[PDB]
């Protein structure tokens, strides 16, 4: 029996609330100058809608809050370490809710059977996949809990550099990807390697009839020709790792398809090159696949998640995104997989001599913390495990992405030009070139003035992720052609509602209609710093 | 500098979230019949939008959740006892934020000066108002913490009934109000007393041009003429108390102006009749006064709240409403005021013989709990104190009532017949005589069939507060003329967003366009029970 | 007054957690299944876990209340300002009388935005350890980070890059009163040479009765040895001088203020920046206040500001004396000695490369934004509350009393090798005096002691002797500073006398059976950096 | 049996349970929570197992 309506039934409600401050325009002018016009230095408690980053900003579910009280703060082998690892196993290896072990439920039900705990939690042995356990994790470490994504990439990048520097001193390598985001690209350039972003920058800027594609075209896909012309061009022996980002955050958070991941796997393994996933927004990407890629409409997000991860030899993850949590990170690689083969040292008789996993662990434990908590508190570790399961839920993710489509189609319906469609899984992007109608030069940095104008006028903070923040003027010509000149409106998970989005639409429309009066922005300090958009001082000036 | 927009800035955001269930129509229909078609017995774990009641259903603020951990669970004199009493003093006696002592901040800042805590919290003396403190509260007790409003009313009504029985055995008294609710009225008929609702039932149904009153007309006001005509018709000696509800919950949660309060106070004290306020929705009312009544536009909720309460001799409050909380109640009377003079007994020389405040305290402690917690946990007492300060915040209350305005205008702009206007401060009401175009009877109980259809089809729960749940059939002809045949959509404080509201608007519009399909309901068990909507069994037949 | 021999209690249990019911055989199985690595043993199976006091604290109710005030914004969450200014209060403002406690504005829910800009967001501070506002942007000298090893690792990395693009090849020496295995491991992995300069003869001294009259401050750095090594190796080859308070390597032993002053003078004598590791500052301050002359009237907070005046830079693991489960901090004096030696300047004289900026680029690219530095927003708030709790004399006086009670319980029970007096966080036993000379350095019998505590009694402790400090992997000079002790670290606020009585009895029994404690053989990872977190062991009987 | 009233044929006329429920609901709270907060209910349920 059906009683349909032209509006959907909500699937969550506000469990607890938090008030927003009352701030004048004039007060936000004082704070802007007082902080050198750096978005990252503007006070949070002076804002009305904060869309700076979806990283760590989530509103937890009531079950996550409950779980804080189940966290274990012991220094060695706190119980959440086992629970976290087997939650990764559940979502990314087991394949389907019907296959989950959900040992988190032994902690949630206050199990007091020590024997059962031993046999199903503490002493379980796993080998052969992304997450060893028991003595196998001790003998062949391959999973590394850490505070966040950049810490996971940096522990990884350092090890790779050390090893490469020993085997090929003074040689620099090219590490391509579909989209290296500022953290990853900056940590790469800092290691000495050359990053490259291979995608179809042409499809990116097409917008569909009526404003809404009928199917999502997966604009985050890696161009497979470009990837193989790059490998044959510079030499495969010069390409030590291949990266893929899911979803593609640099390329306007656009989805990446399962067939695309299968191609990257083919090309990469063709040349014996380990393939590393950046999987911060794994669950948004799984959702786009289910909703758009033929054959995947009746598989679950948990199913698609395991399948996507079958194609990688390693991955880095900031769980502060689709962990639906406020902290967490993870680095893992296939047990005795392609990444472990190339980067370990072997004896003549075939036995391992230097395990890359041991080198990684040594760095983890000297720079971040014991492997059992990775620089997280015990309670954050339990809330993260719960949060990762929440991201598997269709109705939650359906509403999470419905919010992005609403903001983008709002920007469109209101006559804002240069709105990238469809929306990414976490954010809506605006092409600043089409926005100012090509009346500003790549060194105007007007996209930065647009962002500071949102703050000054409306208490809305966004993130310029184009020429200025991607360091257009400090890159090579090929890298310059790979820059998307876009401003980003990121949507915190579970924290905002239609009323926040309607106000942002109204305010963007107003700023559009007054775009001539948006200033340009001049760097007055830090123009050359690594990842300068976190450090540099700015100064506005009018256009001429 | 101003940068105007045609959309208001948001004033809060979601701190934490809870998921709603995935439920079929077949599943809800199965549960409706397993539970005899009583909406209070329907499992809330199966609802999509629950609008049964705003009482206790609030999403707390994060500062309230923090206060929980500051709660003191001791049996005698928990610190929360003092904090809560003095929070009542700040809001209802001290006249404005600038006059608040906010001793809750000594708890919040972990003050460890025993001397300072002694002088500013534990040992303070207060007398002469609604909340005695220290030795005064022991000698002349006049404030009683208790877990909710119906408990606050019951203690008062029992002690009033006992005093009236011993002094006037056999006399049946009349007690008027602008509107007594099902619990209040039911608790008064259970004494054997005659409750009466004196309001302008004609003003009530007036729909305004366009559906937007330029100013709130205060349809909750008591009819002063009708009040005098009742005091003189029954004789002052037969009116031992005068009640006044703010907002007027029974009369479509309609606003009550401050001039009205001044008048009721005058008429009452002309006859030496103590005036008791039901103040569950004080802060929504203070907002309506500020936004609509001449000369108060520049006054804060908190100022207006002190001024309202100055016109009363006692009050009962269910703090589960405008206390932004999930539990809490309060009963108080002015120290040595008119309520204490007419209900205490004195010696020949005029000193007190039997103190009515002691008679309520003995009842409080023997049936509810010690006067330092009154049936509440210690953490709930702290969270209540924080919550009552939050209800004074203009922007919070301005956005709370906006939701109700939004939902009623939604109903109107969709062409549903019977939307009372303006909306309540907590709920929107629909007149079911106007919904069905006069095509259903007072015994068809079509209002219950509507509320239950909302559940079956849409997983929306509402409260029929009309003929059935007000026992129109079990009332005197005089009282049947004051019965409002309306269904109520109550909005939980801070829990719902626009998304929830648009869904309800859509669902009601669809059911309005399917009026004839809404079955009738026939009570099959109960009917002659006090407050029978909370327990009666029901069954549907076609019209 | 009415004295009693029994002290009065100064805290109680706010909430409880149950412990597991486990058998010897279950524990023996888990030990074999986890290679006999004490860090791989499941905490879920333990009765009393004394592996580490770091991050294992039971928070106060006010800290738990704190968690709900944490701000999870990416850019400049409010907790960033509150935490910085808590460091200013405790470590720069010289006593409670001069604190600002801006955390109280958060805890009382300040909604006056101008007040918040002028007292929190836009404050300017320069000239000390914690710049604020544009100063902290222009000359960054404070860095929030998840824990101490991340702090020292960001220092030591930046120093290494400088000392190499300046003195290529050269290998420098970094003295300290006692570098911990974390600091030493990181120094050694940087290429430099750690060295710990203290009086090992004093350390083993016993007081007649097992109770000293005044703490002899055996963690003090040997003033003579320091100038001998600086003159020996040459000033230009000592780039930094560390100092640990309390001295964790040297049995968590207290360090006097006089000694900090002396180390200050010798260090500027040759223009060497002085760098304090202050993980356990509060207990060191408490040892000063009770033992040095003319400090008995000074409170913890005054002594903490004073101690900190003598450093040019500090690293801190707030997971210890911050009464918290996560948190670290790196800081240095604004335009101070450390900033002068390690920045690069123009001929004009302006800074050319600010060492502060280099540290910030590292922090931001490898840990997290400087506004949260890899911490969640609620852990920032709770850390700020916890640092204030560590200044309270009654807390810190019951905390250290649990160590005295444990060491003196061992002594009273005939156990031999108990270092004295107890440290501020733990009790240390010398394994040589324990086994009465009858075990060799290569026997690792201390690790057999620790593992046997697990097997029979569910007690986990840590070996910090010739196995974990890597005796056989060090120069002989380094080998003589190695302390052969097993540590009993006492979690802050988590345990009670009942737990200690049981560890006391369990150690007495296992001392009386020390003839039967196995020796430990490293089967794998004998050479790994910080091998006690990695290595595999196997038990073997003693011959 | 003792405190309810019964009809001639044998069936209940005045059920004592119903009388107790009317008093519960008019003086303390709905039977669903009886004057307790929702969270106090759940923590009580956990508490009783613990005992
Ligand atoms: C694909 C991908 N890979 C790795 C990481 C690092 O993970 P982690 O260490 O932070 O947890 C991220 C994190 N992205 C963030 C947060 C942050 Cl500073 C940032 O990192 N870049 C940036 C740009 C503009 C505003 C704010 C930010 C975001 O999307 O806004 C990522 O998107
Ligand atoms: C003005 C006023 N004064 C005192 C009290 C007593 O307070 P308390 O004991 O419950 O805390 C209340 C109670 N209000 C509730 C709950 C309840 Cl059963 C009811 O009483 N009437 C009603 C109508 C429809 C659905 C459910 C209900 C509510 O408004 O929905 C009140 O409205
Ligand atoms: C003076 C000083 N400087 C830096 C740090 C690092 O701080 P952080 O990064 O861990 O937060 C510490 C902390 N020491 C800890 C943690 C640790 Cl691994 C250890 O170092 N030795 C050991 C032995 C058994 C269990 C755990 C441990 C402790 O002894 O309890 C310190 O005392």
């Amino acid at each position: 029996k059906q009683y349909p309506l032209n509006v959907p039934a909500p699937h969550h409600f506000t469990y607890a609330v938090r008030d927003l401050p009352e701030v004048t325009v004039e007060q936000r002018e004082r704070a802007l100058q007082a902080t050198h016009y750096n978005e990252f230095a503007f006070p949070s408690g002076m804002l009305t809608v904060d869309m700076l980053s979806d990283s760590g900003t989530t509103a937890m579910t009531n079950h996550q809050w409950a779980s804080l009280f189940l966290g274990d703060e012991a220094y060695g082998r706190n119980t959440g370490y086992y629970v976290l690892l087997d939650t990764f196993r559940d979502i990314f290896e087991r394949g389907g809710e019907k296959n989950w072990k959900k040992i988190i439920d032994l902690v949630r039900t206050d199990c007091r059977d020590v024997e059962k705990m031993m046999d199903e939690v503490y002493l379980c042995e796993y080998e052969g996949g992304l997450f060893n356990g028991g003595a196998a994790q001790m003998e062949r470490p391959n999973a590394f809990i850490i505070q966040q994504g950049r810490a996971a990439e940096s522990v990884l990048m350092e090890i790779v550099r050390n090893i490469l520097a020993k085997r090929h001193p003074g040689k620099k390598f090219t590490i391509p990807s579909n989209g290296h985001f500022d953290t990853t690209e900056g940590n790469i350039k800092q290691m000495g390697s050359i990053p490259r972003n291979l995608y179809n920058k042409t499809l990116l800027w097409e917008t569909p009839e009526g404003g809404r594609y009928e199917k999502n075209p997966f604009k985050g896909n890696m161009d497979i020709e470009k990837l193989e012309q790059l490998i044959q061009g510079v030499g495969p022996e010069n390409v030590p790792l291949i990266f893929t980002c899911i979803t593609n955050n640099p390329v306007c958070g656009q989805a990446v398809s399962m067939g695309n991941l299968k191609e990257i796997n083919r090309v990469a393994h063709k040349y014996n090159i380990p393939l590393v996933f950046d999987t911060a927004r794994w669950a948004e990407n799984a959702y786009f696949i289910k909703m758009n890629e033929e054959g995947y409409a009746d598989k679950s997000i948990a199913e698609i998640a395991t399948e996507m991860f079958s194609y990688c030899d390693a991955f880095t993850m900031s769980a502060k995104k689709d962990g639906h949590a406020n902290m967490g990170g993870m680095l893992a690689f296939r047990d005795k997989g392609l990444f472990w083969k190339n980067f370990s040292d072997f004896n003549e008789d075939g036995t391992v001599k230097t395990d890359v996993g041991v080198l990684l662990k040594v760095k983890q434990i000297s720079c971040y913390g014991n492997d059992s908590y990775g620089g997280m508190s015990g309670r954050d570790i339990m809330a993260l495990a719960v949060g990762l399961y929440e991201s598997c839920d269709f109705n939650y993710m359906n509403e999470r992405v419905a919010q992005c489509n609403y903001l983008a189609e709002g920007f469109y319906d209101a006559g804002v030009k240069g709105v990238v469609l469809p929306a990414g899984g976490h954010a809506v992007y605006i092409n600043m070139d089409e926005f100012f109608d090509g009346k500003r030069g790549h060194d105007t940095f007007a996209g930065e003035g647009f962002s500071l104008e949102l703050i000054r006028r409306y208490g809305i903070r966004v993130s310029e992720l184009g020429d200025y923040s991607m360091e257009y003027d400090l890159k090579t010509p090929e890298q310059q052609a790979e820059v998307c000149n876009v401003v980003r409106f990121a949507i915190d998970r579970s924290r905002l509602t239609k009323e926040h989005l309607d106000y942002v639409i109204a305010a963007v429309k107003a700023l559009y209609e007054d775009r001539e009066n948006i200033p340009n922005m001049r760097i007055v300090w830090g123009h050359n710093l690594p990842m300068r958009h976190f450090h540099a001082f700015l100064e506005p000036y009018a256009n001429e």
